[PDB]
């Protein structure tokens, strides 16, 4: 299951990871190295001998470099800077986790979302877009911010096998007992406290809730109350709710604190009885006893911390991690579409016996059948969801045909040729969806711009006095899809998006509603003088816009009849 | 201003607050009690001697009580019971912290509520009720916490006290130091770190919120992505905008490290200067050089917590507190009803001139008259908010005329003997709000039980069927409102309350729809059936209910007019 990883991520990431990972160990030993580098300069700082003994002390003085009083002026300083030097390199550590983490955030993503746009229309549309979404924007960062906790945890695990190794060797005597106290230590914290808090902290939620609640309706019932005259029977009852209330929330408020002060108690109290063991053998060297205590102090200290990290690392890599892989090998592996190859449109668009269904499911036409004259402008009214749309989907490129064959001259229309049959057509929502930038992309769809056959869209689309009237012009910020932009702005610049497009097929998918004849109804006369070296299908909702439609075929449950 | 706060609070209250403040001290002394015999044990301890010296030391050991080898196991002893003396110490304490704030959030709110109880009908219904859930929820909160946040502000800043003026008397000269370092390295970390990590803060936000925008705009335009082919168009600013975010998520999370590496940096750093200056002069005794280290960094220790709830306790006594304790005062001082004293109905009740309006406003009768015969059971067909509502408030015990007198057999219905006039009537609001418990209670709306007259109410209202049918009977918990129960039998339930006040004037606030006969036709049957014996008044809001009304009135602008 360890093939599924080395699938996702690229080289160069995997050169950043590796970097990561030595650096991650190395951060390690630079701890422990800030840790025990302070029991060798406390201890050598007082007394001021040891430069006088001590067979190594004497070698870096005699070294003709130092004379008796730079031996300690020097080493601070050096240890000074080193810790400047840390200062900087942890931080530079923690830059290149944030690096790596969300700029692979931005990398998969882009592929999850490449691989989505790539994969056909059904299975697409089949999963909602919830789905989709969390499967290109949630996944991703859980991914990252896992994969920083494992080095994380790489490097605290090593950090904590370090410093328990360091004070192994220091006290051998000592770090055994503060092990057996250490792994009874949490057990009073995780066993004997956390349920009890889980209990009282319930309580708190539970009383809240009742408390609320019957405030609520003696607050709903105000006007029987007042015609009651009796004002002590709720009282009976809010002084009854509002005393649990006040007395869970302070066996919660309460035994939330018990660890910590458990924590200084205990913390003194293990120092004293180990001061009270160690006299009744002679060992404390006045220093001694204060540098070995330092040390060990310092290390738990630093333990603690890593062991907190380890423990979260550890529940982030249960509640998430795993449970994205799988659903990421289902999204990349998942196939794509196919096809190339033209096809010639100068004659018809025969469809012959449809007949479709989905995923499920009953089949929504059973041997559907009409023909598509090269500039015929139909339309399809329907009752709304009929089916309609999905006509005009089978009938344009998208949607693959259960029993069909749709003729293009007498030409089968296959996955072959779909790509270039899906080229030749606009499409013109209606109620679009415009992303926030310069109308003009919009429009191009992000795809560069031209000048001249921009300004011949903008010409043909009928814009023109809406383009002068802008500060910017034709830069303009749309806001969001309109915000900066309204309506019938809206509809003519999908216009302009599916007439940047140009031939051959325009659908029109027009929504329920429009409101009214002050928009449409010039509107669609604009389209009709637009289209008229073109063909043209409307997904037509309700009525008074197929005015000028040489065909009206009428979908209902479950054939089609034609109309006009 | 402080006796507004003993105004609120009872006398056990008081009693409670000096007693908390009391306490407050003590742990504080008992706590640096804590810290400072630290030092004798720390000294004493190790190495084995002092005891043969010292003015002080000779005479409890020349006492004629120790040996030579039991005067560090005994004297540990005293620390380690003083230690967990403590962890019960300062358990009680904070249990009476809790204990204080929270029973004073029962106590006060209940005081509030009980206070809202009391108080007039119009000026509770003129404001809404977020305010007063608030008034008696929330602000009481904010209040009972604040006075433990200024106990344990008193505790913690005598703790600072105390332990700065013992650094200041066992180390004159470094204790100085560690001050103006204090306020330099807190002027470092709030001065010249903390402002400008919010400006990256917002950053990271305004870059999520652009990113996360752009992305959805992307999916929600897929059909013309699939009529298109190219794929490439909406990957190219995928990748500019996810790679914006990609930027903006690490520089915070690299930042967010900086001030702790820094705490580490300066944690170490902080201690080397002190040792190149302490060399130059003999002093060092050995233990001394970690005596005094180990002290200070005690103190230190402690004086970080106290620090950061002084800090976290102001922020509770800046934001908080005041928009809670004259908006107390508001409800306190706040006035209630009066009012004792009879009143018989036997025959009419005659109105005489009414003229209402609220704490605006426009009138919304402006003379009113008629009169009402007992038994006469009439109805007020209006618009909704016409005011026939109002009307009925007005005929029934509740809201004071502008210019009405409102006769009972001819004697004036006033605050003195508005009681006995509100004691005598219903309600049934067809819309209604049970508490959650044992239908009974509700019924009886909190005041105890009857059985007698629960058994001749529930048979009144015809809910037998009903009580069979239910496993716990007239026992079961209603759930919430129902939940538990449905429409008709909450309906006969209230109906049930208003009859077990039982006479004489049945109101009945209809609202807008119910659907439709198979519940309203036959409720109302019963309800002129068990209304023959009483008069009733009903705020009809449509027809075909009011039939078997005798008078039936409809209020439009600005007067009555008799339909029927």
């Amino acid at each position: 299951m360890v093939k599924k990883l080395f699938f996702i991520l690229s080289k160069e990431d995997k050169n950043f990871l590796f970097f990561l990972l030595v650096f991650s160990v190395f951060v390690s030993f630079i701890e422990t190295f800030a840790i025990s580098l302070v029991m060798p300069f406390i201890t050598l700082a007082s007394d001021f001998s040891y430069f006088d003994r001590n067979k190594y002390l004497i070698s870096l003085k005699e070294y003709l470099n130092i004379p008796v009083f730079e031996i300690i002026v020097y080493f601070g300083v050096g240890l000074i800077v080193f810790y400047v030097f840390r200062a900087l390199l942890n931080a530079y550590y923690f830059h290149l986790l944030a690096r790596f983490s969300k700029g692979r955030k931005h990398a998969i993503a882009y592929k999850v979302f490449s691989k989505f746009l790539n994969i056909n229309y059904e299975k697409f549309t089949q999963k909602n877009q919830s789905e989709i979404l969390k499967s290109i924007t949630g996944e991703v960062y859980n991914l990252s911010t896992m994969i920083s906790s494992f080095l994380l945890l790489m490097s605290e695990i090593f950090v904590v096998l370090l410093l328990y190794a360091l004070m192994l060797l220091i006290n051998y005597k000592i770090t055994l007992f503060l092990s057996i106290f250490m792994v009874l230590n949490a057990f009073i914290l995780v066993k004997i406290l956390s349920p009890i808090i889980k209990k009282a902290g319930l309580r708190r939620e539970e009383a809240m809730k009742n408390f609320f609640e019957i405030l609520n309706t003696n607050l709903n019932n105000f006007k029987f109350i007042k015609l009651k005259t009796k004002e002590d029977g709720v009282l009976s009852l809010f002084k009854a709710q509002s005393e649990a209330f006040s007395k869970a929330n302070i066996t919660n408020e309460s035994v939330a604190a018990v660890p910590r002060i458990y924590l200084e108690g205990i913390g003194f109290c293990v120092l004293v009885f180990i001061v009270v063991f160690l006299v009744l053998k002679n060992e404390s060297d006045i220093s001694g006893i204060l540098s070995t205590i330092s040390i060990f102090v310092l290390a738990l200290y630093r333990l603690m911390p890593s062991a907190n990290r380890i423990i979260t690392s550890y529940h982030d890599l249960l509640y998430y991690h795993s449970s994205l892989n799988i659903i990421y090998q289902n999204l990349r592996q998942e196939e794509e579409n196919l096809g190339e190859g033209k096809l010639s449109f100068n004659q018809e668009l025969k469809i012959c016996n449809l007949s479709f269904g989905y995923e499920g499911k009953k089949y929504l036409f059973k041997n559907l059948n009409l023909n598509i004259k090269k500039g015929e402008k139909i339309a399809f009214i329907g009752e709304s969801g009929c089916g309609k749309s999905t006509l005009v989907d089978l009938i344009i490129g998208l949607l693959k045909p259960k029993e069909g064959q749709i003729l293009i001259d007498k030409q089968e229309l296959n996955a072959s040729n779909a790509k270039n049959y899906r080229q030749k057509i606009g499409y013109i929502p209606q109620n679009i969806y415009l992303f926030n930038d310069s109308i003009a992309k919009n429009i191009t769809f992000g795809d560069a711009v031209d000048e001249e056959k921009l300004n011949k869209v903008i010409k043909q689309a009928n814009l023109e006095h809406f383009i002068k009237n802008l500060p910017q012009g034709v830069q303009t910020k749309v806001g969001d899809g309109g915000s900066n932009l309204s309506g019938g702005q809206k509809q003519r610049i999908a216009i302009a998006r599916a007439l940047y497009l140009e031939p051959e097929i325009l659908v029109l998918d027009q929504a329920t509603s429009a409101l009214d004849t002050q928009s449409e109804a010039k509107i669609m006369d604009e389209i009709y003088k637009i289209s008229k070296d073109k063909t043209m299908i409307i997904i037509a909702h309700r009525l008074s816009t197929i005015t000028q439609c040489d065909k009206v075929y009428r979908l209902e449950h479950g054939k089609l009849k034609e109309e006009k």
